[PDB]
């Protein structure tokens, strides 16, 4: 059901120096 994050669904989120979710499938999260 995906109980891990809610970021939303077009081209870009960001995910940069500090996160404020759980761990995410992004570039340096996994
Ligand atoms: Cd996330
Ligand atoms: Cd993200
Ligand atoms: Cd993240």
């Amino acid at each position: 059901m995906d109980p891990n994050c809610s970021c939303s669904t077009g081209g870009s989120c960001t995910c940069t120096s500090s996160c404020a979710c759980k761990n995410c499938k992004c570039t340096s999260c996994k």
